């Protein structure tokens, strides 16, 4: 094995030498795990993942594809610097609204922008947009306008949000890619529902795409950094 | 339970769809297997991804052994970027350059052999670039990223002297955090053991990084240098 077995004991050793959770964070994963859908949020650890990348990367202008509760847009917008802002594309009203009780809670609403629709949509329009939507008015617009993005949305689509995604990121750029392990399942065959198609051919195109680089990082359900080569 | 249960046909899956290995590279790799302390190649393309990333230009390896990080480090570094070495051992360090060599990658290469706990402390206290690190770096403040994997007893020694070097915003990079699992573990009293569990509780509990504790490899800790507002 190239990677260190996890153990439940070894993985609250991590959690405990690593993970610094503001009580609000704490609060709204509690009140996810209420949810059905509660395993559809991120570890505190994938968030102090995702805190540390946006401030090495230094990013300014992120794009979230797939909100939800809002556990991982509260992990950027506090990483941000006070100048930076994060785009979330969500199709819920409902879990947005939970997202938002948390952004007021920790008092980060300024950095955040949000459209509710569909992703897929949310994207072209700021691709094409020749000046901002109201949306978008003071944060970003057109190809190559994007920091970083994070992709955690219907898995299905995720090999259509990849051109998307390498248009909107300006060279240089990172892509965040959530659940590309898809539980293992990418890795079995005998696996060919529409999510598990999805995510292994987003996987084959970031691979044989040489306009990008890919670490696959086995933290979560798999974290895929994709970085947009410059020129 | 939080991290994804890792197979071998699962790390396999990894290695098809994200590994594109320079022939070179590979060859080190097969040589130091002859001779299990060096990385994956997975490693390598992280701490490649890592360096671009951050836009590092100045980058200090605390542990070279055979070279396969620093080749990873060198190539990933922009044509005006810079790597120094610290290393024990000339005989393994004799093999990094062979790799170098073929890689043509020396002219953004330097090497410092000795304790490198003495090599650091004496960069921080040049008043003017000591030969070996001429046209490189010296002083406080004057790094982008620092690579820490060399005798892990001794790492609660080198995290203060990293932190001083460091650039605000800078990165640390800190190999073999988890140690096969030993540090979760308090009957492992070991010298080593101690070190890398110090280590990490000193970074846990410094207001002035953040850190991320990565379960790649034998755990990976991101350590960023905070700025200073
Ligand atoms: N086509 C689409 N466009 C935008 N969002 C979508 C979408 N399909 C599903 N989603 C949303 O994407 C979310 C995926 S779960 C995302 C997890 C979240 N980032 C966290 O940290 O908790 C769900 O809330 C779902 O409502
Ligand atoms: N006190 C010390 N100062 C500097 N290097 C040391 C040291 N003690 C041991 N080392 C060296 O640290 C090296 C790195 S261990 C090998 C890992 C290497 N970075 C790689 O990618 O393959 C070994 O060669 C060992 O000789």
């Amino acid at each position: 094995r190239k990677n260190i077995s996890l153990t439940e004991s070894l993985e609250e050793y991590i959690f405990r030498n690593s993970v610094r959770e503001p009580d609000s964070f704490l609060k709204l994963r509690k009140e996810t795990g209420t949810l059905a859908q509660a395993n559809m949020q991120i570890s505190p650890e994938e968030g102090q993942f995702l805190n540390i990348l946006t401030k090495i990367s230094g990013a300014k202008r992120i794009i979230e594809i797939g909100t939800f509760t809002g556990y991982s847009s509260l992990c950027f917008a506090s990483a941000l610097p006070e100048d930076g802002k994060i785009l979330c594309c969500d199709v819920s009203e409902e879990w947005t609204n939970v997202a938002r009780k948390y952004w007021k809670e920790n008092g980060l609403e300024n950095k955040i922008f949000l459209k509710l629709g569909s992703a897929l949509e949310t994207l072209q329009v700021l691709i094409d947009s020749k000046s901002a939507p109201s949306w978008a008015s003071d944060f970003a617009f057109g190809p190559s306008s994007i920091d970083l993005f994070f992709l955690d949305a219907d898995k299905e689509n995720y090999p259509n949000y990849y051109p998307l995604i390498l248009k909107l990121l300006k060279p240089g750029g990172l892509l965040i890619a959530d659940n590309v392990l898809w539980d293992g399942s990418v890795a079995d065959l005998s696996h060919q529902e529409p999510s598990t198609v999805g995510i292994r051919k987003f996987n084959e195109l970031v691979y044989n795409d040489s306009l990008v680089d890919v670490s696959l990082v086995p933290i979560a359900d798999g974290v895929s950094l994709v970085r947009k080569r410059l020129e």
